[PDB]
Formats: C-alpha cells, sequence, structure tokens
C-alpha cells in the first residue's frame, strides 16, 4: 500500500549510484514516490504493492550502498 520508508543510505559517496536507485525502484509495482538526498544521506520511498518485498533493500545493494534507520526519537 502507500507506506513510505524514510531512512539513511550508507556507504554513499560518488557517481550516478544515488538517483540510479530511484530510477531502478521506478519499476517496482508498489512505487508511489521516491526522493534521495545525496548530501544529507536520506532516502524516502513508498514502494510496496500487495506487500513489502526484500526488493526494498536489494535496490540499494545494487548501488554498492546499504540501508539503515535514521533515528533519535
Amino acid at each position: 500500500m502507500a507506506q513510505t520508508i524514510n531512512l539513511q543510505l550508507e556507504g554513499m559517496r560518488c557517481a550516478a549510484c544515488a538517483s540510479s536507485i530511484e530510477r531502478a525502484i521506478a519499476k517496482v509495482p508498489g512505487v508511489q514516490s521516491c526522493q534521495v538526498n545525496f548530501a544529507l544521506e536520506q532516502a524516502v520511498v513508498s514502494y510496496h504493492g500487495e506487500t513489502t518485498p526484500q526488493i526494498l533493500t536489494d535496490a540499494v545493494e545494487r548501488a554498492g550502498y546499504h540501508a539503515r534507520v535514521l533515528k533519535q526519537q
């Protein structure tokens, strides 16, 4: 459903590897909004159809980069 994960994006440092995440996730059937900040390390994406797949993570691994929680709270 519309269910947007906001998180920090780890190992990030160079190349097209940032927005090449968003442009790959644009093929996920549950994609309804993507944004990444290649200066303050966040992504925000809702990308979940019928369910939440591990493809949520795979589409960061494809960049050389890892998914982590942003947090205090």
